[PDB]
């Protein structure tokens, strides 16, 4: 429902909007190129960068400015409080228990899937290996459950953005090929990747459904390929991760 | 800096935002109002801006933050310097020691880690750190203190109680200050478990180009293979060598 001009508050749409703009290409910033890149006045984003400083958001050697580790409070907040990552933080230390492996649930942010949950139980195999937060999502095992319950449509424009480049020398870079992976993700119910988006990285992963059948979230066993073959991941992880599906069916 | 240069529409959308936990995932504009210390009226314009620039959803009673959130965080992350640069010194002295290795810097009260090393290259028994944990009880955590002023040292104390987070923890505020102590005038640190079971961190300061605490450089080991005595003989060594390779801060 359409919010009021005089709800929006200027200061906090334009001072959140100046801090996405620091990124790889632009580590730091000063008065003219906030200004720019912004849109605002110099006059005007230098009260912006100010105010981050004085907040502890940022730093500044008076003519610079780059953002503090506070920055990751903002989202933090997000991560804490979301709701499907506090109903799902149990099961994923479950059978982080059950596996000794590393657990994750994965959710589309953009064009990636995000971890919002990773399993914090210690006792992990010997040679284990965790996947980032951030990840592609062509390569990865919750990326393809994604893709793959997506309709044709929406794959067809990712796939137009995103062009399967290889990150190791195992990856995927057919589109023939993955859409057959993809269509039978959708058939078997779960999908295993050796080693696409990491060396030594396997990955097993299941969809996490709701009511109506849509796609919420994804479940992801991720172990080492010195450890396990990938026969021994489908015989002693995948009905592991079916048990779980079935009891996070009434959070639903 | 002047306060007619503060837009305190941002400074209290920020601090807004931080309310938003576990404990407080939503937020009704009373319940907002109490917990941030604003007028009724004003947090509900902050809740409703956040909701139109699409950091929040709201069912015109309670507010929550969305996924967008997360770019703000991001934005650090994709532009933070001093990770970039430390990550390969991380990734060697892991390399070196087959244990987890962690860049420690000081935020509000806790210790961040802006770099720990990749869970791959650890060998067997093994225990990893938080991405924050608390000060009192770690090797970051004391390191950090021991560099503080007093008064600044007081002030965290004044709001943290030595609280027991496993058997071993040391909860005596005159031990405690007498650990600090000899933490400035070793130059490194060791923990025996006080944070958690089993683990045992050795810490060393990075310092910056005018002698001031930057940041921390920790090893994390396992209690059931490493006595201390090996930690300090093998491990520490190591971290000298470390500091050594980074005095281009
Ligand atoms: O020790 C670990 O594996 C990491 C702890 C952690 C928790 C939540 C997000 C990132 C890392």
């Amino acid at each position: 429902p359409a919010i009021h001009p005089r709800d929006l508050i200027a200061g906090l749409q334009k001072g959140l909007a100046l801090m996405q703009l620091f990124s790889a290409e632009q580590p730091r910033l000063s008065v003219p190129q906030a200004a720019r890149l912004s849109g605002l006045t110099s006059s005007a984003v230098r009260r912006f960068l100010l105010t981050l400083v004085h907040e502890g958001f940022a730093e500044t050697d008076s003519r610079d400015y780059w953002l503090t580790p506070k920055a990751l409070r903002i989202g933090q907040a997000y991560v804490d409080s979301a709701q499907l990552p506090r109903m799902l933080r149990p099961i994923v230390e479950q059978v982080a228990r059950q596996t000794q492996e590393h657990v994750s649930v994965g959710t589309r942010d953009g064009d990636e899937i995000i971890h919002l949950v990773r399993s914090r139980y210690s006792h992990v195999a010997s040679l284990s290996i965790r996947p980032g937060s951030r990840v592609p999502m062509y390569c990865t095992a919750s990326g393809r459950i994604w893709l793959a319950w997506l309709d044709e449509g929406e794959r067809d424009e990712y796939f137009a953005r995103h062009p399967l480049r290889a990150l190791t020398p195992y990856t995927l870079t057919d589109r023939a090929q993955l859409d057959a992976e993809l269509q039978r993700v959708k058939g078997q119910g779960f999908c295993i990747v050796d080693q696409e988006y990491e060396i030594g990285m396997r990955v097993l992963g299941v969809p996490l459904l709701g009511r109506a059948g849509q796609l919420k979230a994804t479940l992801t066993i991720t172990t080492h390929a010195s450890r396990l073959s990938i026969d021994e991941i489908r015989l002693r992880y995948l009905p592991t991760l079916y048990e779980a599906q079935a009891l996070l069916r009434p959070v639903l």
